[PDB]
């Protein structure tokens, strides 16, 4: 008997670590070590989906002497209103209540139109340039930051100011850098709130300022805007990179999609399901048990940490036949867990799907000879950032 320790090694640049798949073959739940507390690791689709819907399993830590966390994880939990287990029910309910109507069908319809034109322009610029080109910098990075500028109602050049702040805030390796970056986010957002109070527009902070006849404080409003800024582009960038790499790996699927862009929605769902990078520490949703929960044979006790492996679950053969295969022709595939499930189900997921669909409708049609200009093995998943990701994707075309 050898206690497994997260994170597990992955000899590939994508996919699930072999040891996590081995645990998943054994059963749905295993006790593992981490860099901090030991935790229950749940790796099968059915059990992860069930626990994501279990109101006893929450983000906030109920423990009296809570384990220490990196500055990055503390900021992420506070942005998600999970920093105080006694106030999480009301604060999280208000958070979702205030954020969900900012992504209305009216707004998403307008943004889809703008996103499509912007991808067209981004790809014209790419196709006219001289290889090798960093696809990450000129495509993956540019579309989601454009979108966040649209949501916040700021000039597009602002993303050159804030484009690295998600990475810096969520740098688990440097508490000083994390804290200094977050202060920059706070300073910027407070500037923006004060501007929108006298110069509002069709944007998210203006709507919050107007909300409940102005009942929200500027600190409340900036807090929600920080969540939009820090959650609203970085993970989407990562999915554009992973989707590009996955399609480059599967030429038959890529050719199907180039021929029929109507397969883009199905490709986007396969990209989300299979898009896991490096050791995939970001494909785990963390929780604490606020009450005892039984998982098959295993009792999770109040206070226990739980890692719900949405990545592993999305690869689960029990839920997806040939779960490791990229397949554009899956008949009625189960809903993947890449946006989570239940109480904290991703608020931006419809917008994120709009962005990924617009890209992969166009990418291999516009650049039919696109391919990596370096070996895959030279691509470097950034394990120290909560959101992982590659720093560059050199391509030719
Ligand atoms: C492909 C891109 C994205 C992925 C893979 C993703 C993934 C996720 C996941 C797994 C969660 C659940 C976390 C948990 O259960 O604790 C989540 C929550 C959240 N996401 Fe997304 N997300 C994406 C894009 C976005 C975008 C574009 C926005 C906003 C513009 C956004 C806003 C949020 C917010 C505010 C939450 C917190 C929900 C809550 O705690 O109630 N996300 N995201
Ligand atoms: C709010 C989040 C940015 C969304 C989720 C997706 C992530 C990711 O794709 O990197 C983040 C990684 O860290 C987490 O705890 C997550 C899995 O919940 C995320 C928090």
């Amino acid at each position: 008997t050898d206690l497994p320790r997260l994170p597990f090694d992955n000899p590939d640049i994508m996919g699930i670590a072999p040891q996590m798949l081995a645990l998943q073959k054994e059963g749905p739940i295993a006790r593992v070590g981490t860099a901090g507390e030991d935790a229950w690791l749940v790796t099968r689709y059915d059990e992860v989906r069930t626990l994501l819907a279990d109101r006893r399993l929450r983000l906030s830590n109920p423990n009296p002497q809570p384990s220490a966390k990196s500055a990055a994880r503390a900021f992420m939990v506070a942005l998600c209103a999970g920093d105080d287990h006694e106030t999480e029910p009301a604060r999280h309910a208000q958070m979702r209540s205030l954020l969900i109507p900012r992504f209305s069908t009216r707004r998403l319809r307008l943004m889809k139109t703008r996103i499509e034109h912007h991808v067209d322009e981004l790809l014209d610029q790419l196709a006219a340039s001289a290889p090798p080109v960093d696809l990450h910098r000129v495509l993956s990075f540019r579309l989601p930051t454009m979108v966040v500028c649209d949501l916040l109602g700021v000039p597009l050049a602002d993303r050159e100011r804030f484009g690295q702040w998600a990475r810096g805030t969520f740098d688990q390796s440097d508490n000083e850098h994390s804290a200094n970056t977050f202060q920059q986010v706070v300073d910027y957002m407070l500037e923006l709130v004060a501007r929108k109070r006298v110069e509002p527009g069709d944007d998210i902070l203006s709507e919050l300022i107007a909300e409940k006849d102005g009942a929200l404080s500027d600190a409340d409003i900036a807090h929600l805007g920080n969540a939009v800024l820090l959650f609203g582009y970085e993970t989407t960038i990562v999915r554009i990179d992973l989707g590009t790499l996955l399609l480059l790996r599967n030429p038959v699927q890529r050719a199907q999609l180039a021929e029929d862009p109507g397969l883009a929605p199905a490709a986007v769902e396969e990209i989300l399901r299979l898009g896991v990078g490096g050791k995939g520490s970001n494909a785990l949703i963390p929780r604490y048990a606020h009450g005892d929960i039984t998982v098959g044979e295993t009792v999770i006790r109040t206070g226990d940490a739980v890692m719900l492996a949405i990545g592993a679950a999305n690869y689960d053969d029990r839920a997806f036949p040939d779960g490791g295969l990229f397949d554009l022709t899956r008949v009625r595939p189960r809903s993947h867990l890449a946006f989570g499930h239940g109480a904290r189900h991703c608020i931006g997921r419809t917008l994120a799907r709009i962005e990924l669909t617009a890209v992969f409708e166009r990418l291999f049609r516009r650049l039919p000879d696109l391919r990596l200009a370096v070996p895959e093995e030279s691509l470097r998943w950034q394990e120290h950032r909560i959101t992982g990701g590659f720093d560059e994707i050199p391509v030719t075309f």
